[PDB]
């Protein structure tokens, strides 16, 4: 494909480099396509980027739904989601670029928007898990929205700022995290 | 001194223009030094920047030392340290140069080695708090190093990824997090 082949190349650079880093020049020279191409569906370069962010979040959320089945209690769904976060090839590998992207677009208002709409998906999984856990009586949270935001950010932190040491050590910490977090909910 | 003048000038340049655009040549002339002297003290821009980061960490340590007297118990020092981290990073001018530097060297090993000596210094704050907490029956944790790595990165995610919300909300969420987390340890 083409419209779907650019996405694929940019994704690679954005990760393999960063937002500021990788450039529309490089995107094109490693992919092969005129400039305008990136102008219809791809308004700006930050449009191509918010696009990739959309796919990835979709894909990771899809995979998680095709995987949460292995977890009976929501308590277990919480643990599972946090460990899978460490291994997916989706979304989380773009956190640095995103961090960077935000530190240079928070100055526009069209940014504090999309970058905040994508946040709804991001925290949704925890919302379902947490609200469902309330219905299922596993715990009793009155500020589900706050708790979901906190879990998602905390977890994205462990996933993102421990990205150097051994994966089993990480999975270990993440499980100890899920342990402590949930134990503090009640 | 000439060494400290290089550090001070570079720090300002990195803040005004960020990492990528700042050159050792700018640094040499503005501090009235030489490529040779700069080579002798730091070898490279990356190294120079890492040295700056260590000085910054010390300054941050010394500041924590004074501010933590506002907290009798370690339960308090925990709440206070997290809140501080969120508020001071909100207006820390080096954060962009730092974001630009990490997301651009978390691939190399030359650099990625030291970053961890540095990241470990930051995690120590938690280690001290938690150990002290044990010795005063505020809690009993048997995996101090571990809970410490977790608190550090979890807090870190909350500081880094919430960046699209009004400041009191973020402080509200950070404090809620400290409450939950400290609750799951008891
Ligand atoms: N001249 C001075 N007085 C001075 C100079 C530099 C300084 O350095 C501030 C660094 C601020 C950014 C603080 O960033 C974090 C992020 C996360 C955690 C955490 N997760 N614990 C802790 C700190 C402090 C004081």
């Amino acid at each position: 494909n083409l419209k779907d082949k650019i996405l694929g190349v940019a994704k690679e650079l954005f990760i393999k480099n960063g937002y500021n880093a990788t450039t529309t020049g490089e995107i094109v020279k490693l992919s092969e396509s005129s400039k305008g191409n990136l102008y219809y569906h791809f308004k700006t370069k930050e449009n191509l980027f918010l696009e990739i962010l959309n796919i990835e979040e979709s894909k990771w959320q899809e995979q998680w739904k095709k995987e949460q089945i292995k977890a009976k209690t929501n308590r277990e769904k919480f643990y599972l989601y946090n460990e899978l976060s460490l291994t997916t090839e989706y979304y989380y590998p773009l956190q640095n670029a995103i961090i960077e992207f935000y530190t240079e677009y928070y100055k526009t208002n069209s940014i504090n928007e999309k970058m905040n709409k994508l946040e709804n998906k991001y925290i949704d999984a925890y919302h379902v898990i947490f609200k469902e856990g309330n219905l299922n009586g596993e715990w009793s949270i009155n500020d589900v929205n706050a708790v979901s935001k906190i879990a998602a950010n905390a977890v994205n932190g462990i996933v993102t700022f421990t990205h150097e040491q051994n994966i089993n050590e990480r999975i270990k910490l993440m499980n100890k995290f899920s342990q402590i977090f949930l134990n503090g909910l009640s």
